[PDB]
């Protein structure tokens, strides 16, 4: 179980994550209102949420998403688009672990995710920082589904410690680095990581532990099924680095489970 307040936040940032897949939300003019095709992001649409910056195939890593200003909720939200792909990104991106000592000593991270973030980090840092200066009472939140949640995690770990908090909400994110990095993400000051998983979603089970990857603690495990509305009683907090009580169980994994985090995610055209 989680509190109604935390539940509301999880639901909201799931929809900010879903919104990053809508193609119109990656080429939107600054200052325009954020909307989604169909029913992908009603909690976002119902807010005074507008684009600060919308980006597509940005940097050598081709990162896609948006930066939003939400006056209703007093948020600055950086949302990274993930992928439709359950498995193929294992074959298509470099899962070698690269040194990231500039983030944390002895830390290593996925080459692809880290390289991709690095290619856009200066530009996105400056935009986030400008927004913070204009709205110092607003909360900075980085979010994303799947590979987007991995990017949000790396980005948050990198940009914390510069005078404003960064919270991260990830949905169905893969592991992002080694045990040192997982430990760092468990204790890092300057914001909170909320790492959310669903039932037997395959993506948070990748890359394998035996590729040298570990998950940070804790985990917020959604136990309700695919296409089942989530209640606060359906979310279990699982403690421990590489804990096995939640998503990380030795049973058959699933791809459809990856697409249901409070509502459909990865399906907005
Ligand atoms: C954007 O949404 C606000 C309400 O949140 C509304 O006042 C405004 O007219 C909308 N803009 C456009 C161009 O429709």
């Amino acid at each position: 179980e989680v509190s109604q307040d935390l539940f509301n936040q999880f639901n909201l940032f799931a929809q900010y994550s879903a919104a990053a897949y809508c193609g119109k939300n990656n080429d939107a003019p600054a200052g325009t209102n954020i909307t989604c095709t169909g029913n992908a992001c009603p909690e976002v649409e119902k807010a005074d949420a507008t684009f600060l910056y919308s980006f597509e195939d940005s940097g050598v890593g081709d990162v896609t998403g948006f930066l939003a200003l939400d006056n209703t909720n007093k948020l600055i939200v950086l949302s990274f688009r993930g992928s439709r792909s359950c498995e193929n990104w294992i074959g298509n991106l470099n899962f070698d672990l690269k040194e990231i000592n500039d983030i944390c000593s002895g830390c290593r991270g996925h080459d692809g995710f880290t390289s991709s973030w690095r290619s856009v980090a200066d530009t996105l840092r400056q935009k986030v920082e400008d927004a913070v200066r204009e709205h110092p009472d607003y909360r900075v939140v980085f979010t994303g589904h799947s590979l987007g949640g991995a990017l949000a995690t790396v980005a948050g770990a990198d940009l914390r410690g510069n005078g404003y908090d960064i919270d991260v909400f990830s949905y169905g994110a893969p592991r992002v680095g080694n045990r040192a990095f997982a430990e760092f993400l468990t204790v890092q000051t300057g914001g909170t990581l909320y790492r959310i998983t669903h039932t037997n979603d395959i993506v948070p089970r990748l890359p394998p532990r035996e590729f040298g990857y570990s998950h940070s603690s804790p985990e917020y495990w959604i136990k309700s099924g695919t296409l089942v509305p989530v209640t606060r009683n359906d979310i279990v907090k699982i403690e421990g680095i590489d804990a096995t009580g939640g998503n990380n169980q030795p049973n058959i994994p699933d791809c459809p489970a990856h697409l249901w985090y409070f509502g459909l995610i990865g399906t907005c055209l």
